[PDB]
Formats: C-alpha cells, structure tokens, sequence
C-alpha cells in the first residue's frame, strides 16, 4: 500500500520503533549462545540447509545468520517485490554463489548474453566454478538452451555500453530455466525485473545501494527456493557481509530515490551538451532520442538512470586524453557514488574480458554524482578541448 | 632478532610512527583513484593476476586491494614466518579459496586426515568446489596420494578430540604434495607448521587471532605462489574481509601472546580436575600425562593450548545435561575467545559430518577463557553434580 | 567559483585523490609520535593554545587535534563561508564552550532572544558555567547589552514554533557584541547567516548535517579569533566528535543539498494539506503565505526549510491523540533525519524551560522526511481523524 | 562471589546470554522513540535530572541515556566496587563534569595535591569553570579545607613522578569533604579507592581501559548522589562517550587484568635494569628499594604497576638524547597500551603546569607495553648509550 520512496525509509526497520530504537543496532557477535542442546542443533540444521531464521531462535553462528544482514536483506527483497533476499561481501561473491548454486543443482551450463561486467565476464570464461557457458544474442537465447542450463545471465543497461535487453521476451525465451538480471545500473527505482518473470535478481551493492563508495556488497532478491540454495552455499563458503557494511548498505536504501533522481536529472542533461561536442561521435544514454527503439523506457524502466558512456572521434588516443584531463570528475573504477568518476572500460572494468569481447578502445564509461550539472560539463567540457 | 612477544605487538605497524599516527586507520574506500590510463591498468593487472601492491601503486579497487587488511596479512605471515599471507571474509571463505586454487591448477584431488572442523570436513565431502577428498590416516598419507592429489589438509590438535598429528611425519609422507595445515587451535603463539615444511598455514582468525568474539575471518600464512594462487581466486570470487573486520583482527594481535598463555595456566589446571571427576570418564587434553606419546609437545607444541575435550560416564544424556546446567561457562560454539564456551561437538560444529566420521556421543569441547580458574571449575563441577 | 551543491560532495576531500584514495580515513588513534622534544612541545603548546594544526607537524594527542573531525570541520566553514569551524560531542557541548569561552575572556553577561531550543534557554538560565542572561526581544536587543556582555545568541527559524528572526537587523543592534546564530533548522543549504554578519554559527550536527538519525555532533562555523578560543576550551574540557562521529556527519554533507531540497517539497505541500484540515487551528511555516511579512524568504532565507509546527483547536488532549494515533510518522525527539518525526514540545525537547517561556499546550513540532508526501498526509490526517 | 579476573570478562554483559548474543551491539541511534507522550515525558524528566533509566523504558535521546555506554559503565562500577558509574568522551570531560557539579552545589573551592596531570593541573589552576584552589601537601589536607569546598582531588601513582599518597590518610583527613581518586595508572586490578573511603573514583579510560590506544574516553565510579549529579551536567553540557567509544573501552576491559599482569612484570624487570645504568640517576618506581616508605604496596597497591619515570644524569640533554634515540619504543604520550611509549613531561603532559609547579628537566616517563623484556632494555640501553 506504501510508495516506494516511503519503503526505502521504513524498510527493513520492523519493530525498531515499537522497541524504542531509531536505526538498526551493529551486534559484532561471532557466536550466538543457544538455549539447549536440542533447540540449538535443530537451529543449527534449519540455518545450514538455507533456511531463514525463525522469530525467538538463536542465530548459532554469524556464518549461519546475521540480523543486520537480514534486515538489509527484507528491505531490498521488498523494493524488488521478491520473496527473499540473500546478501555476501562482494557483487562478484554473490555471482559465485548462484553459480556454484547451479552446478550443485547438477545444472552447470549457464546461458549469458553479452555486455556483462568484466569480472562477471571473465568468472563465466575462465569455468573457475565447473561452469560451461554459452555466449548468445538476445535473439538467440532460446536455441542456446540445453538440458544442461542451469541459468541466464542477462544485464540491462549494460556495463559499459548501456545497451538494453527486452526482459520480458528474454523470460519467454528462456522458458522453464531460471533467469538472473543484474540490476546494478537500474536499481530497484528504475527497473523491477521480478515483475518482468525474473527469477533471481543480482545488485552490485558496492554502487548506488551504498551510494557513498563505502561499502562493498553483494545481494540476490529471489523466491525461496533459490534463496534457500544460496543460503545452503553461503554457510559454507562463508562469503559474509560484515555486520557494518549490512548497515551502512541499509542506511543507503533510505536515500536511494533521492539520490537516483538527482544524478538522474543531472545525467539525462550532460548526456545532452556531451552529444552536441565535436569530441565526441556518439553518446550512449537511454533517454536521449533514437536510444530506445523497442520503447522499453516507460514499459521497462522508468528512467534513463545516471551512467553515461561514450565513443571519441579520435579513438583510444582522445578517450585516453579526456580521462586524463579531468579534475572535478575523477578518474577511477566503480558507480552510483555522490561524486562523478570517469573511466576507460577495455583498460580497467573490463580488462580480464577476451580481446573479441572487450569493449571499443575509444569508448568511455562516466557515472554521474550529485553534483552540479554545470560545474561537471564545464571540467568535462575543458577535459575535450585539452586534446 | 625481536622476540615473538614484541612481534605481536609491532608486526604490521610499519610506517605509522613514521607518519605520526599510533594505529593503523580503517580505509572505507571501496575504489581507489589512478594517476593515467597506464599505470591504473598495469596496476589492474598486477593486482588481479594474484600480485602484492607496489609501494607507490594505486590500489585501483577494494576486492583488487585494501591496505588495512595487508597489514593483517603482513603481521601474520611474520608470527608464523611466513613469505606472505591472504586474508578472506571466514576461515571457510579461505578454505575455498585454497581448494579453488588447487582445482583451477588441475589438481582437484585432495588427501585429508581426520578429524577437521565440520565445515572443513563437509566441503571436502561434499565436494560443491569440484574437489575429490580421499580420508586417509596420518600413517597412510603416501599411499593415497595420487596425480591429480593438489593438497594434503591436516589439523593438530584436531576440533573437536584435540588427536595430534607429527607434521615432520605428514611433509615427508607427501613428498612433491604441498600441505595445507590448520594452526587455528594452536595459533602462532604455540606451533609454527611453516617451520615443518608445511606449504599452507590455515586460521580461523575468528578465533583466538580476534580473540573477543566480534571479527569473523579467515587467512593462510604461504609462500609467494600459492598467495599468488589465493589473490587470483579472492579477485574473482571476492569474499574479502572487511576494513573494520581486518582492523580487529590485526588489533587481538597485539594481546595474542599474553591471552594464550593466560588461558592455557587456566587450561592446564582445569583438565586436572576435570580428569579427577567421577562424571568424566576421559579427559583430551596434550598437556595432560599419557595424551603426548609421540613427544611432539616442546618438539612442535611449545605448550598444551586452551582447548579442552572430554567424554562422559554416561554417554549423550550425561553429555547434554553438563552443557545445558552451565551458567558462567556459556553453551555456545566458537572459540579463543575471552569467555569460556562449552557445546556438544555432534549435535552443533560436527553436525554436517557423515554419521562415520562424527565424533562421539559422549564428547564434549571446552574452550578455555581468562575468567578465574576457580570460578569456572566451580560451574563445570556444579554442572556434572547437576546429573 | 563551484556551486554550493559541488562543494557538499568534495568539501573537505582535500589531497584524497592525489593519495589514491575515495573518502577520508578513520583514524582511531588517541596518540600521535613525535620527531623529537623540541618539534613535539611547540606542536604541543600550538595547539593547545587553541591554534590549527600546521602541515607536515605531529597532532601529539586527540585532545588537541584529529584528522577526521578537523576535515569535517573545513567542510561546513566552507559551506556557511566561515574562517574556520570548531566541532564536538554534541550541539550542547558546542554551545558550553562557546559559552565558556565568553566567560573565560571577562564576558559572562549573554543576551538571549527566545524560543530557543529547550537545552540551550535551560544551559543560560541556570547559569552553570558562570553566566548570565538577559532575555529580550528582537527589537531591544541594543537595550539589553551591558558592558559585561560577550555574545547575543539567535535562532531562526525558532525551535519549536519557528518564529523567524532578521539577522541584517539583530548584528545592527548588537554592534561590537558578537552574534551566534544557531543555523540547525535551515542548515548552510537555505541560510547563510555569516553573511548578514555574525560571528559565529551553531549547528546541532545531530540534525540534518548527519541526516540519518545515527551520529551525534556539535559544530562552530566562525573567524579565527573565536575559533582559537574553542579550541583552547576543547584541549581542556575535552567534549571531543569520535572519529567515526566526524565520518559519518562529514560523509552526510555529501547527500545535504538533495535531502534538504526532497523534504522541503514535501513539507511545503503538507503544510498547506494541514492547514486545510478542521482540527488544526493555526500552521507554522515559512513557506506558507502571510508567514513570512519580513520578506526573509529570499534576502535570507532560500527557502521554507523542512519543519511544521502547528496549534490544534482542541488543545493539549488534541496534540497528545495526534501524535499517539501516528503509525508511519514516529513519536520522537531529533529533526532533520531520513523519516518524518513528530513530538510535543512542552512534554519533550522543551520540559526544562521555565513555564512562562514553555511553547503552547496545543503545539505539535513535525521533522519532514523523505517519505512520499501522500504516505505521510495520510497518515497524520488519520492520526488527527482518531481524536 | 566471583573473582576480579572473572568479572573482567563477563561483567556488564548481562542479559547477552539470555538473549542469543556474545558482545553488546553498537546501537548508534540518537534519538529513541516513546510510546506516549506521558511516559517519554516521565522518562525524559527522569533522565535530564540525573537518573537512572528504567527497566522497560525508552532512553528518549542519546544525550539523556545511551545503552552501551551504560553497559560499561556498570562494568567498571563492579570492578571499583562502587553504586554506579558515569562514562564521557575524555577523561578532562570527566573532571570538568565533576568540577561543574561541585560549583553547582554551591562549593566552587577545591583542595588539590600535586603532582596531577597537566590538564587536570592547568585546569584547576585556571579555574576556567568557576573553581577556586588550594593546592595543599598530603599532611596539610584538613587545614586547607574551607566551608566552600566540594572536593579532595588525589592522584596516586602521580602523574609523571609515580608519587604516592595515602589514601586512609587522606579520607581521614578530609571528613565531610568528599575525596576523587585519579585511579588511571593502577587501574580495578591494582588500586581500589572506594574501599578506603573516596567517594569518587576517575579514570581516563583512553589509557589502560582501552589498552589499545584507540578508544578516548573518560569514566567516574562513584555513589548514586555523585553519579546523579555528574548525569545531570552531562545531559546539558553534553560531553558524550560515542557508542563505538564505550563498545572497545568495555571490550577493553575483558583483557585488563591479563594486560596489566603482564607489563607490570616486565616493567618491574625493567626499572632494575634501567636504575643498574650510569646514565639514569634516579629511577622512580613504587616496587623498587626504598621507593615505598609507609608501606603502601599491599595495604592500598596490590602492584608495583607498568609506568617508570626516572631522573637523567645529564639534565635536560640526557632526556631529550634519551627519547630522541628510542626506535621500538616511541616517544609520544598517553600510557597504557598494548606498546611501550616514552616521553620528557615537562615539554608535553605537564607543560601547561606552572613553572614552579612543573616536572624535572631531567625526569622522563615510560609506559610498559606487551613486548618482550630483552626487546625493551636493549633499545633503551642503546638509547641511553647514544649520548
Ligand atoms: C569495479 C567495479 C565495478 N562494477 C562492479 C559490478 C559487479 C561486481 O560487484 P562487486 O564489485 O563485486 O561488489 C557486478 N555487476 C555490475 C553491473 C558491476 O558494475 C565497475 O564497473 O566499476
Ligand atoms: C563454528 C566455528 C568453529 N570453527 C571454525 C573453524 C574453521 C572455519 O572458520 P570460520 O568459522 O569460517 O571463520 C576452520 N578451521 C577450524 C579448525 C575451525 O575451528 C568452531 O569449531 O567453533
Ligand atoms: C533533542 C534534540 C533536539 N535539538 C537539539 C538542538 C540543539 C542541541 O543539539 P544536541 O542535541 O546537543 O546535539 C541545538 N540547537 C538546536 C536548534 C537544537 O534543535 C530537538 O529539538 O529535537
Ligand atoms: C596526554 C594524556 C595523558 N593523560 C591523561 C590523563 C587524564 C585526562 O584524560 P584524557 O587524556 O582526556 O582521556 C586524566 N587523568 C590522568 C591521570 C591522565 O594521565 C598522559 O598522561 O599521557
């Protein structure tokens, strides 16, 4: 019944004001005592085959279940509108885990469609985790399918080009396969992938859900059986979420609209004066014009977001010279954070990718800050005329 | 040319008085700027083919490299003279890590001697990372050695029964196999496995390296190529410890030497009593007269430790009321912390073994705090008389 | 030459991207070493002379200097346009040393205009640091100055009612006498008092600067002259921001413009919303018409601020079934936080305020949030509904 | 009925168990909601006078009552013996609350013997917060007293000469005056003034306490009139111990008696060696021949202590060759950490005394940390050999 500005406040705050309490406690605890011998072990059991908490159980052991994870995970699970959420250290820890998910499951191949961030890229190539992987179009997702699936790793707008993926159809062509949407670059403001017909939806929480470039993260909105899965496999490779950055990630969500619509607003007008520079020859923005062919702004995602990339005229030497240039916006790796940063995609996000895989040289990826939009095209705009 | 104790204090602490500061500072920064395209993308590279950051380097990202938790790895790997060390999320996050390395080599094939902590002996079970486990006796390690063997896992004293293991027996039974070692129990006060031939020193530093019971984590004291091997694996799976977990770890450090030997006096004593009850029937304790045939203690053992395992007259019913009748002594799992836990090894820590491999239904592990001897015989009598 | 919107964001990252690295470190130590004994006591008596810290010199002690709370404090004085800031534990522990500091110099006689917030009218009124107060209004303010007087303290808007204060005309009638403007309610984003001439600023951190209910703080936007007299009150009384404290009030600066600009809209629309309604008699808000004939909206004020107080028509019984039917909206103390808030003044922040200077029976104080405006209307309309 | 070394480690860590928990949770909310506006109203009044919160309560705000502030603060009351104990961000914080409550009381004179530290020292002698000052010797404490005096403030070891007092003496002395203990450098473990009659008992918990010198804070154990009094300058005057703050002073004090053990022993090695040295004249140490006349070491100090000060033959330029050559030891202030810190008192933590009132020129002070003995002679050897 809630707005999703309000839900992004209240969430995952249940029973903190009916405890006289105003922002979750920090419980560093390693070790959760147990009442007896049998409530303990029983608690133990339920836990390590992945299941949640129950209401008056102890926790047995932080890497069976934390509580300020926990509510980090109800709050996002509801802004995705999924069943449950599970949450680790790392966006690449939780891609891990619903890998490794997969291959348990007796289900190893993983049908993906490129361009996907270069560690999620390179993590599917290199078959670390028994994984095989079938690189397809978004058309020829459905013919790539073998009985040997076990997921679809699908991401829209992706990282870096922005390029856009038709969710629903990808779903239809999937059929009784699972498919994982990487949310990161929409967030759960922009892009509701659940609704869609997702059936596990993957955040870098490290961008955008942190907001201040802070907390690392990682966390999955799914039903119950995938996150039961996940769970099952997060108990034993212990790849945690420590207790402050769950809570410094849950502090983020409370300003995520705020945030999302400022740097959306701001990029949606650089996108703009970035277009019309000699520079540049093309700007990748979903909400500049001839951008959205399939009309998925508005059906899909109710914005054009805060990221940026862009193709120079003089290739590598001139998309190398604006990096290089820039002051106010700083060159660095990483997105969603209050301040701008800029950076060259095949030299850094997706180095590890194959050389046929790897993005233009003369493309540059910018993530757009809370900043004000004309002090960041002035530095942007001095940056291209340093060349 | 210092002493243990003074290393403890120090180790890790390099350049900070230099710089006029006291303790190392707690670095949230999820990304790091880079100077050019150049140097950023080598620095990219170096990091994330499993390199140690140069001085003078940009940390480029945080699941690349985070400068609090080198000075944990770096005041480890000098307490168990190690070359260098990989610290992860958990004690199981650094498990995987080393049997991911193993399997990426073409490896996958591991020698194990129970028995191991449940986690340890379930993953390797299980085998969820693609490994293939052979359980072996410590007499029987060449034997079941094979091609495709990449690690030879051992743990002195073992969790829960505290079974000792002759380390200059199991490097040379493995040959050409390099062995990976849990020295949490023990911890680098009391054996340095390193000094045996061990290529790999394993520790939940959760326990005891923390020592309060408030910082999950994980680290393997190694030479340069598997640190290499586990930098590789951390990242691309990234289950990395966090700023402020890493600070705590590195900060039980300092007190290590003075919380050991505190509360193995405390130890020492309470086996004693304990092996002098009627209630108890054994008391495991290597310390204790008969438990050290062998003579490893002096040998590899500098001291009989804090841990304290014992088997029950009268069986699980005995067993369950001893740890349900504690008071002071909390029923708990983990361990090395400051308080005294005590739990039952089958029913919690060992309940995901195989019904073979669990450990038996009269046992009970104890881990020894720095509260008062007598004020802990006082509850732990007072909780057998309770039968 | 940036926009104040830019400066929220990098204000006070000063050399952090030049040292490779995001958001200023958090540096817990309570010592600082040396170079020697001749370096270390001049450092030593610099400092605690009241002086800031020179580049390239020891900070000797917290109690004299630390990082993290001195970039916080650069931060906010170059958002109010102030030489320097002085920051502490909490708002009151910045008003006692201001106030000390008054008495230390031989000036212990104050001239207080009310409503103030109920701490500061109660610290004045009973006089515990050796001072005394002359309660006047606006228009007499040159009347009330004696030769004994060091400050003449404001507040607007006025906590609870807030009654709006001209500043151009309070620094006329003070003269030679410094003026302290307690900025808490409008924040650096919509008052820039500094301008309009007073010497020194107050900023409850706790509220709005913080922005998320979860740092306490205290800081003195004002010239080098009483910033040195601050400091030589801290070094002594040590009423010290803990470097996370200074972290986390710093890191909200970052999101201020957004989050003040959000609720500002919101309570905009609510304040017309409850003016309309039976129950309430009379609104309390700037940006309302009729509010403002001093025409301070604009000349000094850029904006209506994100705070409602209102008078309901069925008195003290109306005021307490208002705030105890509120679900979404808690019943609280603190302002300027991510939710809304609501609390009776004369029961809670105002209790310790003499009876003829206590807010009405009937009054209610709101803290607009960052929830959607129709979630927050609908449930203070029923909360109003239930009486 | 329990130890002190078993009180260490579980005191203030009641109800955890009870409730599934191992360490108390870092609660970092300013404000915290009531259920009415008659109960928080009651529990505002309640608290903002002094007391004690209510079982069952909410705190309101945090400068009224914070949770694990409260928890160390009955943890160190336990350890002292005392009603009830009062926690604020320093120790001068601490001093400057209790001064305030005697001027409030309307007995602004105080009776000082020194030596003391130099802040407590220079602000006694500044009378800064309306307190008037007898500085009177051990002997002439019962004619110093006027009808105006609120307080006997005592140090003993003294800051930095480790003078002695006799605290039976004193008490006796004093009468209807009550008598505040600086209790900093013997610590619970050592030192307990309650027992001989002081009515309050401080600490500055940034030394000793925390023992890893990251944690400022300052703590008062006293009766429940003093504690209520010193609670009701802290909720107005708001000088507050950060919830991360009394998190590690608390988690601090499992280790004390383990901590202070073992630098005493080596500290009673060390002041042997140090005094066997031609360049030392005179080494300053309660345990050492002929140090302890009246036979204080057993009847009131169950301790030699970690601190050594000692008088160079060589003057001022002996000292300043001393600390300048010091490598593993460092010279900064501040005492009772984890490393050993050496420093000239009259040039840093005494050098706001007067000139009359000031240390030797040629006295030094050290603080014992947990390295090695061998370590710390031969670098102090070397030191003193350097001139
Ligand atoms: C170097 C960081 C960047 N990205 C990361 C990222 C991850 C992986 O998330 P962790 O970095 O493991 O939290 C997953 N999915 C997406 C769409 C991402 O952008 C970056 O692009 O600049
Ligand atoms: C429940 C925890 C216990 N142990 C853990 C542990 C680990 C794994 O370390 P993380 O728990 O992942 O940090 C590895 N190796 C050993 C010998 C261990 O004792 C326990 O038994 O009490
Ligand atoms: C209970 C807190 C509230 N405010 C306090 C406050 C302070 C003092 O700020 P510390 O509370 O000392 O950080 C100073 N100046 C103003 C205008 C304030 O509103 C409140 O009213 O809700
Ligand atoms: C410079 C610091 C040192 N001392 C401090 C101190 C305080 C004052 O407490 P904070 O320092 O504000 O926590 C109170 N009481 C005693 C006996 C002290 O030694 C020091 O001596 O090295």
């Amino acid at each position: 019944s809630l707005h999703p500005e309000t839900l992004m406040v209240h969430g995952g705050m249940k029973g903190l004001t009916e405890a006289g309490v105003h922002v979750p406690a920090i419980d560093l605890s390693t070790t959760n005592p147990v009442n007896d011998v049998a409530t303990g072990g029983d608690s133990y059991e339920w836990l390590a085959t992945g299941h949640t908490l129950k209401d008056g159980d102890s926790a047995v052991y932080q890497r069976l279940w934390q509580p300020g994870v926990a509510r980090f995970e109800t709050a996002l699970a509801g802004l995705e509108h999924a069943e449950e959420a599970v949450a680790f250290a790392t966006g690449m820890a939780a891609m891990t885990a619903a890998l490794l998910a997969a291959v348990s499951a007796g289900t190893p191949h993983i049908v993906a469609v490129r361009p996907l961030y270069g560690g999620s890229d390179h993590l599917l190539e290199t078959g670390l985790l028994g994984t095989t992987v079938t690189w397809a179009k978004e058309a020829d997702i459905a013919s790539a399918i073998q009985d040997d699936t076990g997921l679809v790793i699908v991401e829209t707008p992706a990282n870096p080009s922005l390029d856009l993926v038709d969710l629903d159809s990808v779903v239809s062509a999937a059929g009784n396969v699972p498919v994982l949407v990487d949310n990161t670059f929409c967030t759960p403001v922009l892009q509701q992938p659940i609704s869609h017909g997702a059936a596990l939806v993957l955040h870098s929480a490290t961008q955008y859900l942190g907001g201040h470039g802070d907390a690392m993260g990682g966390i999955i909105a799914t039903n119950a059986d995938w996150a039961m899965r996940l769970r099952q496999v997060r108990a034993i490779t212990g790849a945690l979420l420590h207790p402050m950055g769950a809570y410094l990630l849950h502090r983020g969500l409370r300003t995520l609209a705020v945030r999302m619509r400022a740097a959306q607003t701001t990029a949606g007008e650089l996108a703009e004066r970035l277009d019309a520079h000699p520079a540049i020859s093309v700007v990748h923005y979903p909400g500049l014009k001839g951008q959205d062919p399939r009309g998925l702004l508005g059906r899909q995602m109710s914005g054009g977001g805060a990221m940026i990339a862009m193709e120079l005229a003089g290739g590598f030497d001139a998309a190398r010279s604006f990096v290089e240039h820039c002051n106010l916006v700083v060159h660095a790796v990483s997105l969603g954070g209050a301040d701008t940063l800029i950076q060259h995609p095949a030299s850094l996000t997706h180095r590890p990718v194959a050389a046929t895989a790897k993005p233009g040289d003369g493309l540059i990826r910018l993530s757009v800050g809370l900043e004000h939009v004309d002090d960041l095209a002035d530095d942007l705009i001095a940056a291209l005329d340093a060349s």
